[PDB]
């Protein structure tokens, strides 16, 4: 369509990486909302062949790649070798604005499930604040359904395609290594899964009906996509979710099939350095993990599954574009 530029809410001052590199390329955000409501003008989205994803997914490549410097860095044949020095790494909103002469669709449906027509459609200068959360498995830090939960998909009838399941109600996970210096640990309330395993199993029953859903751990892949990874005060964790993800959904009941304990599940987390880049195809070897006890106190405000009588549904992830999407669904760059 065009490009699109950047107001973020940074702080010069800040030495955190994605400060720096928002008061180096992205403008202030302008304080007074700018939106224009309609209530009939009906316009058509598609979240997945959205451009805005594109642009942003750019946007934040380029922020790792000035932020989160590799030690060493393996593309096909080349390595290249840099200084790889710990810094305060922790996501900062971003918002993605329309240059003069255009315009920003956001769709007001509430259970809009990111493909085709919309009834409430505004017309805004900047999309909302959305966090560059790098993770697979569960989406993190994101911004929740504001009535029941979504489940968007390209085609919910092609194994292949992605699914993103949008919640209302996050739940809390807490991770962090405490003072093996890679060894670490995660916890969720196994209420608060039940509640949101059972009503996500409600939903993709609705759109599945006659087989019982199934929950179960990642097939295979790198360690990065079958486990929950996701990057935290600056080192990479990667987590086991064999106990998370496994439970059945039968007539309306969910029983969880994990291994609780005292009410909370728990998860085994290594803090690995040899990283299978998101970005490009290629690996990226960082510096041993810092110390003190690092923790991160984060949302699962959405999932991403994969399918295969009954239907299963296992973790998945990897194409860092599908958390853009997950956000940007409901915008549309015009004029
Ligand atoms: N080749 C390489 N090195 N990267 C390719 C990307 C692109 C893609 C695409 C599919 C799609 N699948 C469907 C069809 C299959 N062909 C592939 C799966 C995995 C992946 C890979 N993503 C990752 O590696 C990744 O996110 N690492 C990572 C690192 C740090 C953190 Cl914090 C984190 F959270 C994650
Ligand atoms: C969230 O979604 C679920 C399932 O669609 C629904 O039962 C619930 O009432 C919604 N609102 C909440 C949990 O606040
Ligand atoms: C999304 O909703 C549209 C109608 O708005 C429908 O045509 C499409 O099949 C739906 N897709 C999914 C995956 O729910
Ligand atoms: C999804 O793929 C199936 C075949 O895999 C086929 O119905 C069609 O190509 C797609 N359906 C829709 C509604 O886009
Ligand atoms: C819900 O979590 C509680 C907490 O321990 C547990 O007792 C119960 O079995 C869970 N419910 C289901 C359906 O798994
Ligand atoms: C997760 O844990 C299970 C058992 O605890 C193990 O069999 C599986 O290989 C683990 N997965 C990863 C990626 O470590
Ligand atoms: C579910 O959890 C139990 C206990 O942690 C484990 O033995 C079992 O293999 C898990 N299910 C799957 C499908 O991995
Ligand atoms: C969190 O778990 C504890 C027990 O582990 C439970 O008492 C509490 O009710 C849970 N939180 C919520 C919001 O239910
Ligand atoms: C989510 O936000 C909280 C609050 O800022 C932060 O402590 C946590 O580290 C964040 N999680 C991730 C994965 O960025
Ligand atoms: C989780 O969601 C609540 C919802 O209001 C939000 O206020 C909070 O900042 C989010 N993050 C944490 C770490 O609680």
């Amino acid at each position: 369509k065009t490009t699109l530029f950047c107001a973020s809410d940074a702080k010069a001052y800040e030495k955190e990486v994605h400060n720096v590199w928002a008061t180096h390329a992205c403008v202030p955000t302008d304080p007074n909302p700018q939106e224009m409501v309609l209530a009939n003008v009906t316009e058509n989205f598609n979240m997945w062949k959205n451009d805005m994803v594109e642009q942003m997914h750019e946007d934040i490549i380029s922020l790792w790649d000035e932020s989160l410097k590799p030690c060493v860095k393996l593309t096909g044949g080349s390595a290249i070798t840099q200084a790889c020095p710990k810094v305060s790494f922790d996501p900062i909103p971003l918002h993605y604005c329309a240059p003069a002469g255009f315009a920003i669709l956001k769709c007001n449906n509430k259970t809009f499930n990111g493909t085709g027509p919309c009834r409430n459609v505004s017309t805004v200068q900047c999309t909302h604040g959305i966090k560059p959360v790098v993770s697979t498995q569960l989406l993190l830090n994101g911004s929740l359904a504001e009535e029941e939960i979504i489940i968007r998909s390209e085609n919910l009838t092609n194994n292949a395609k992605t699914i993103i399941v949008h919640l209302n109600e996050s739940v809390n996970i807490v991770c962090t290594r405490p003072n093996n210096i890679r060894q670490a640990h995660c916890n969720i309330n196994e209420s608060k899964w039940n509640n949101t395993l059972q009503k996500v199993g409600e939903e993709l029953a609705k759109h599945f009906p006659s087989k019982t859903i199934k929950f179960e751990p990642s097939s295979g892949g790198d360690l990065e996509i079958t486990t929950h990874s996701f990057n935290c005060r600056g080192e990479f964790f990667y987590c086991n979710t064999s106990d998370l993800f496994n439970g059945t959904y039968r007539n309306g009941t969910y029983n969880h099939t994990g291994r609780s304990s005292n009410g909370t599940i728990t998860l085994q987390c290594k803090i690995k350095q040899i990283i299978n880049m998101w970005q490009e195809v290629g690996r990226a070897i960082y510096a041993p993990p810092i110390e003190g006890e690092i923790t991160c106190n984060s949302n699962i405000t959405g999932l991403l599954l994969l399918r295969d009588d009954t239907e299963t549904f296992r973790p998945g992830g990897g194409d860092m574009r599908d958390n853009w999407r997950s956000e940007l669904y409901k915008y549309k760059v015009v004029e």
